[PDB]
């Protein structure tokens, strides 16, 4: 049985750099799955509407993939993790793979809501961030990396993201079991979670 | 070989003091815990008049040089009698406990981790994190129930002088924690996490 360490946070937040530090420091010892990567496939639709889907609400996710994968990797099986494109609005056809681990990172912004992943959580963590400070880094990555406008990134900030993460992703908070600041330089907070997630090597 | 030292900070009822005693118990004789809001000035000079209008929530309420002084002591090896603070009667009692050096020392107080003299001490930097409505409900029953006040009394203070300087001093130094700690009072995970770190360090000291 593979120890579970959730890490939630708000775009931005750090829960990204966080989680990839501890998969770093830990090496093999870690199968990490972002849920970012776990969009539902509507390649389907037209682009104008996946343009328009809010991507912050639960819904957008698929959840049932992302469970199976979870319970997968504890069962100590391989899984096909979906690629997201970013800039192209779509799932890509080709998946990569993540091997099984004694230590299993589930990482993303709603990964508190569900009862059913917070149930497979040993630790439960929220990378917390102001708002603004975080913006700050959201508006940076989706221009440098997400082929996005300011004027774009502004539009879907309001009318989606900053709703759906008071509605959704904050009072997740609430189930957190650590709260860890700075998310993106916090030295102290990842050499004691990298322990923590060896305590159960060492049993 | 040098000690492990953590310090736990928090709004006032935040729950530093149950996660800290509760820290402390977990390592048993292994750990020495500091309360800073021991540490008041000893103003028994004073009448009480003057004694019931200090503001005890502002950083010049508290005696740092004597907190320091003991747990710089506690750090060398060296034992201290800790003063104990009479809150019903608003003054420094006569009173003493006993502290024995130990390996890991925890420094927690509403305001432990303002001064840097104190926060160059410590190895992690905990801050306990609670709504202040709910702190203040706790606020008020152990006020009530082991301080000698009155709901009349608490609200006032509370509101002329907790509750200002909580968000002048306290709350920003929030800032400096490495990890912040939910429900302080009631947490086993977190408890466990910290409880184990302190172990990993122990286990350190004695290896070679
Ligand atoms: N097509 C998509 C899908 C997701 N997203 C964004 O992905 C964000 C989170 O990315 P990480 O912060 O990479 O999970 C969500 O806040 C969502 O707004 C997007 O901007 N465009
Ligand atoms: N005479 C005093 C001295 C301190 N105090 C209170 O002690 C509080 C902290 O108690 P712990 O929270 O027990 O330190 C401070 O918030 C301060 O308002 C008091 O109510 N009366």
């Amino acid at each position: 049985k593979p120890f579970v360490i959730g890490i939630a946070g708000g775009t931005a937040s750090g829960k990204t750099t966080l989680a990839q530090a501890l998969a770093r420091t830990l090496g093999e010892r870690v199968a990490l799955l972002p849920m970012d990567h776990y969009y539902k496939d509507l390649g389907h639709l037209p682009l104008e509407e996946r343009l328009r889907v809010n991507y912050d609400h639960p819904d957008a996710f698929d959840l049932a993939l992302y469970l199976e994968h979870a319970q997968a990797l504890l069962r100590g099986l391989p899984v096909e993790m979906p690629v997201y494109d970013f800039r192209a609005y779509t799932r890509s056809p080709r998946r990569t793979p993540v091997r099984p681990a004694p230590v299993v990172i589930l990482e993303g912004i709603l990964v508190l809501y569900p009862k059913e992943l917070r149930d497979l959580m040993d630790l439960k963590v929220f990378v917390d961030a102001d708002a603004d400070e975080r913006f700050i880094r959201r508006l940076k990555r989706d221009v440098l990396e997400r082929g996005r406008s300011l004027e774009g990134v502004v539009a879907q900030y309001l009318e989606q993201v900053k709703p759906m993460h008071l509605h959704f992703v904050e009072p997740t908070k609430r189930y957190a079991d650590v709260i860890v600041p700075r998310g993106g330089q916090n030295p102290v907070a990842l050499e004691m979670l990298a322990a923590k997630a060896l305590a159960r090597l060492a049993r």
